[PDB]
């Protein structure tokens, strides 16, 4: 029957590999998979998932083309893209996002037991390396806030001076997995999606790391569809219903356990 | 192009501005400034009118602003309208231009600093507007066995005492008035009670938030409107540049007004 092609990128606990037995297609699991499954059921479609061949969310290149999942949508190789995709104006100009199914903000992952408790505390650091994924939306977030003397505090300017040192070479990482691994080794603080670093801290074998939030949320996570897709408004309606009934809250408790895991209190 | 805009008064989203006798009513506020930025960005003019029953809208068909859009007397509706699935099924909302959540309005100087602390109260009156969406939110959360902390169950036990008659109020203005006179905490739209606290004549109240947002505020357009996606795109741009945050600081200003954190 009606089958949608879904492009994704691995991001814990939004989209993870579940099993891949030889001969069988790869299977996936996670919070975004469960939201997608609820939509598939309600709207009566099937789907097939593939990972973005370049592994990127996607951004705009100099000739106005896009790579990543965004590019897959523009080219119509994918009908929808889902993982932990932030709804931004640049991306919405070329694809069509559903209304959000979760809020987004940036957090800090750092080993427990330090005097750093806030973004402001991190910005005061003189010797400490900290950073984000180079070439990411989070890097571009700190560029924007850091190069804006119109902010009310030097916090973002100071954070940007460390993050962007040597064009991002010294203090940034290639992937969230590298940032998480470095934060656990100590002497590094990793700045990334708070939901991603919270999951990493909750599942740390040694319960050795904690997350600093406090970022005000102004953006959400969405399902990206093709420009002009008829499914965009249908998805939004059902997402709103999932939120109103409490079904989304249950799925969040499933992947970010309120209890049973590491205690994140430093 | 001129769009018909329907609204309802809600400080500081939409407020009456001063107008010369005989001149049409003027409006000002956070939502008005968002509307103005959309007009300038997209290049339209507009005329505003007030909903005849001063209601947002609910069904049993739709009244309030939702009804004006359904009937097509309005091209769009804006004030402090929350994006809900029941409303989105009959009209078309922009993506949100601000987050919504429920807060606590309470007199300064108590040991209550969180929703959990409020839920621990014995013999204290606290509540919300009777038969409101907020009441229904606390019903749903408070009766759900899958909640991981007893906080919501305990809040519901007090809010719904005697079918909601003992501890709930008839309107937000009454809830605000009761919290200011004491021996009551009022649970309502955090942006609304924050503004009430900032402008309290006696700078006597504070607001407890510490709640992830449940919903967004949106611009409601007609079902099938050609403008909805355009509005969403420009709203996202206004958020990303910080323009909306500047507008929020402008309409919920903190210096010159009451200090909400003096204790
Ligand atoms: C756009 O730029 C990218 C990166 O250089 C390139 O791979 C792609 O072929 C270009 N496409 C054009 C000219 O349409
Ligand atoms: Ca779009
Ligand atoms: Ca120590
Ligand atoms: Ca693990
Ligand atoms: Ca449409
Ligand atoms: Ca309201
Ligand atoms: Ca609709
Ligand atoms: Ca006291
Ligand atoms: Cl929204
Ligand atoms: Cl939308």
């Amino acid at each position: 029957g009606l089958t949608l092609k879904v492009v994704t990128v691995l991001e814990e606990p939004f989209v993870m590999v579940a099993e891949n037995i030889l001969g069988q297609p790869k299977r996936y699991k996670g919070f975004s998979i469960d939201v997608l499954d609820a939509l598939a059921k309600a709207l009566g479609f099937k789907y097939e998932i593939y990972q973005a061949p370049d592994g990127r969310y996607g951004h705009q290149l100099h000739n106005t083309s896009w790579n990543g999942m965004i590019g897959e949508l523009i080219s119509k190789r994918a009908d929808l893209a889902i993982s932990a995709i932030t709804i931004t104006p640049e991306r919405e100009s070329v694809v069509d996002f559903s209304k959000r199914y979760m809020d987004y903000s940036v957090g800090i992952l750092i080993k427990k037991g330090t005097p750093i408790r806030t973004f402001q505390d991190l910005s005061k650091q003189v010797e400490m390396s900290y950073g984000t994924v180079r070439d990411s939306a989070v890097y571009e977030y700190f560029r924007a806030k850091g190069t804006n003397p119109l902010e009310q505090d030097s916090t973002f300017a100071e954070l940007w001076r460390t993050i962007s040192k040597n064009g991002g070479a010294d203090n940034c990482v290639s992937s969230p997995s590298e940032g998480i691994r470095k934060a656990k080794k100590g002497n590094y603080a990793f700045l990334w999606d708070v939901a991603v670093v919270e999951y990493a801290a909750l599942t740390d074998d040694d319960c050795s790391v904690t997350v600093i939030g406090n970022s005000i949320s102004s953006k959400g996570y969405g399902i990206a569809l093709q420009h002009g897709s008829p499914y965009r408004d249908l998805f939004s309606q059902r997402i709103l219903e999932l939120q109103d009934t409490g079904d989304l809250d249950v799925l969040k408790q499933k992947w970010w356990p309120h209890m049973g895991r590491c205690d994140l209190t430093s």
